[PDB]
């Protein structure tokens, strides 16, 4: 079950999306820039599974909506981007 996070562009979430954009830019040799999260949803798995929908600029500063699915286990300070794409 995926459920809505009520404060999705908070502190913690903007840092979860900035980490995925940095995972992405390093692995793709790309230059996306996070602007803002638009929505966050979550599923309980072996930890939590976050479906974040966000805006990033592509260098030309052109805005695009992306979606990252990141697996995180708080307790073992584990962050892992399972997917990243355009919506």
């Amino acid at each position: 079950g995926i459920v809505n996070v009520p404060n999705p562009n908070n502190t913690k979430f903007q840092e979860l999306a900035r980490f995925a954009i940095q995972d992405y830019n390093k692995k793709q040799n790309a230059h996306l820039e996070f602007v803002e999260n638009l929505n966050v949803k979550e599923q309980v798995v072996a930890g939590i599974m976050y479906y974040i929908t966000l805006a990033a600029t592509d260098d030309a500063g052109k805005k695009k909506i992306y979606k990252a699915k990141i697996w995180v286990k708080e307790w073992e300070d584990f962050k892992k981007v399972v997917e990243f794409k355009l919506v």
